């Protein structure tokens, strides 16, 4: 599994799940964010098991979530 950061606001692990899903299987996405402040940054869990994007997708420090710049490391 991998792990996320800048977990922008309103979006939703189907941001990050649909995201990364293109990037590989992902069978799991989920993202963290703060008990009713949805507003600062957070982390999100993924997981897909093509470690390939994971080499890259785990270096780039600054990803695109639709509309912001997170970030992806591997666990």
């Amino acid at each position: 599994k991998i792990f996320v950061g800048g977990l922008s606001v309103n979006t939703t692990v189907e941001d990050v799940k649909h995201y990364f899903e293109q990037f590989g299987k992902v069978d799991d996405a989920m993202l963290m964010f703060d008990k009713t402040t949805n507003r600062h940054r957070g982390f999100g869990f993924v997981t897909f098991e093509s470690e390939d994007i994971v080499e890259k997708v785990c270096e780039i420090h600054f990803h695109e979530i639709n509309n912001k710049m997170v970030e992806c490391k591997k666990a």
